[PDB]
């Protein structure tokens, strides 16, 4: 099993259940961190870019709340939205909730040269800039999710993504 700086055990333990069964029992190998690499989008893509894998995204903001998405792709820089219908958000605050794919639309995630975001429908599900340092969760009716964060701004504290190859 692995060792997050961000998610408790208990919180891996309730992440993996939700898992699809494409990556279920997989061991999770960790690809991107704000502790161990430089903090910055641009590094998420370039750590990003060998990924054989869907990837798990882990933010712990600066009330300490955690929350992400599993995305169905690797994040990469792009001009139009991609993933598809396995992809979902999810919070611990102020319970653990996954927000599956709604069949509304299949904005699932958006790599910008500025930003990082998943849902659309001009609400993101979760929005990231350029240093990784300000976010963003509103609902969307991508996941028709609940805001991921406290409020509808945040500041990223450190993040983490998850690879299953």
């Amino acid at each position: 099993r692995p060792h997050s700086a961000l998610l408790e055990n208990m919180h891996i333990e309730q992440l993996a259940r939700r898992l699809p069964a494409r990556v279920q029992g997989y061991p999770w190998r960790l690809a991107y961190s704000t502790l161990e690499h430089g903090t910055s989008l641009k590094t998420l893509y370039r750590k990003s870019a060998s990924l054989d894998s869907p990837v798990l995204l882990v933010i712990k903001d600066m009330d300490n709340q955690i929350f992400g998405a599993y995305a169905t792709h690797p994040f990469k820089f792009s001009d139009h939205y991609y993933g598809t219908g396995e992809t979902f958000l999810y919070t611990f605050s102020p319970h653990f909730k996954v927000f599956k794919w709604s069949g509304e639309n299949s904005y699932f995630i958006n790599g910008d040269i500025s930003s990082l975001e998943l849902g659309g429908g001009g609400r993101f599900g979760l929005w990231l800039d350029a240093d990784l340092y300000h976010g963003r969760s509103n609902s969307c009716s991508t996941f028709n999710n609940d805001i991921l964060s406290k409020k509808e701004d945040f500041i990223v504290q450190d993040l983490e993504v998850w690879a299953f190859d």
